[PDB]
């Protein structure tokens, strides 16, 4: 893999978002991951519905937490339909996703990251963005404004987000996350979470529950 | 269905192209439906490869003829490659689809159209354009240059071509085909075709052979 790279400069990273009030942390982080392999594989970056997720994913609990595999799993059952035709509404309704037009883009599946492992990390994220978890619940990572965030934070992982990238700056190697809260929060949305070397969890748990889906036609 | 359609006017048609001196006509065939009905489920008109069809579908004979049936099952189990990718040759070689990058572009499956109708015909091509068989043998079709098509012709079938639309002109009902003879032939590579009523062959046996493939994803 590269010193370094950036999904956002290469085109398959879309807007920053914002859960709002609502516990769907697992429905961005893998429609973030699903808008990546689809540009990656087809060329085109399209927004994907995260509230189809929030409604329709059965296994997950809308917006009181849910899951990174059943919500992956849903999108290479089922697809997922664009943003535009299934908006973001911060609540769990019905599931609409069958009086929905437009194309459903589906994966063919996902696998898992080797865990607490830096070089499986950047391996697989070296290929496309990845949907991560991490202890976010913490002062400091509620606040981070800037930097490398290094914690302090521990491993009790509660939330879902989506790496995006990898380099290093100032001496200290990091990971770019594309949050969900927002384009205000830390750097226009992101964070660059440093990067703990080889065999080991992970800042804030970074390393512990990492996937990808795959997708092999358009 | 409406009255008239015409799949050009609705973005779904890529230009005409030119088999040359190689009896592909299957490939460009079932290539032009898949290019229409991968633009109407997706949005994106893209131009895909025929010459994927002539070297890799093994149940056809190349540049010495083939299939409708397994010339669409093909893309509906391995995808097809854009032209770009994989551009036309007019001569079979070995496959090469495996070396090729950039997206596969799958159908689900396909269907026949009930054969001998021309409200089965019309109701289909409502939805997309179709894969038709025609004789196009005898020589006034062959040196067809404008106006409606009547014959004469028999319906010995010879000859695949794709049917992307219909309509009535000067008191005649026709049926838009889109050959892969170039440009220069007909108007402007295409050939407005006489429609016949009700239950028969239709004009070159144009009701004989029609299927469709059908997409449920991107």
């Amino acid at each position: 893999y590269p010193q370094s790279i950036d999904w956002r400069a290469k085109g398959a990273v879309t807007p920053v978002k914002n859960q709002g009030a609502c516990g769907s942390c697992w429905a961005f982080s893998t429609i973030a991951t699903v808008e990546g392999i689809n540009k990656i594989v087809t060329g085109n970056l399209l927004e994907l519905s995260e509230q189809e997720l929030v409604d329709c994913d059965k296994h997950s609990y809308g917006c009181k937490g849910g899951y990174q595999t059943t919500s992956l799993q849903y999108v290479a059952n089922n697809g997922v339909h664009t943003s535009k035709v299934y908006p973001y509404q911060a609540k769990q309704y019905k599931c609409r996703a069958t009086d929905k037009p437009g194309p459903k883009v589906k994966i063919t599946g996902y696998k898992r990251v080797p865990s607490n492992c830096e070089t499986s990390f950047l391996g697989a994220l070296a290929n496309q963005p990845l949907s991560v978890l991490v202890e976010a619940g913490g002062k400091p990572f509620q606040l981070y404004k800037s930097g490398v965030f290094d914690g302090p934070c521990g491993t009790k992982l509660d939330h879902a987000v989506t790496a995006v990238g990898y380099g290093t700056s100032d001496g200290k190697n990091y990971i770019i996350i594309k949050n969900s809260w927002g384009p205000n929060w830390g750097e226009k949305g992101y964070m660059r979470l440093k990067r703990q070397s080889g065999n080991s969890q992970g800042t804030c748990g970074v390393y512990k529950s990492s996937y990808y889906p795959f997708k092999g036609f358009a």
